[PDB]
């Protein structure tokens, strides 16, 4: 059994946001045996009202409807090994 690759992105993504704009972010793996955790600045993404995580088989989402001053850093998407990391600017 191999561990964990991220397939998408492999990049470092930055994000342009304003408070009246709906930041949906994404991260598909290799596996679909290992999902991604969505981290807010490492307290990790916690599912809200406001706050919705998608997810399907190797695919992951973060749909934030009305993205904030306060959903204004960085978000980490942790396999395992791998990370993808995804700056949002407000």
């Amino acid at each position: 059994h191999m561990p964990v690759h991220i397939v998408d992105p492999r990049e470092h993504v930055f994000v342009h946001a304003i408070t009246s704009e709906c930041v949906m972010l994404a991260c598909e793996v290799d596996r679909e045996d290992a999902p991604v955790r969505w981290y807010k600045d490492g307290q990790e993404v916690e599912e809200s009202d406001f706050v919705v995580l998608e997810n399907e088989g190797p695919h992951r989402r973060l749909v934030l409807p009305a993205t904030q001053p306060s959903d204004g850093g960085e978000f980490q998407c942790v396999a395992g090994d791998e990370c993808a990391y995804f700056t949002v600017t407000i």
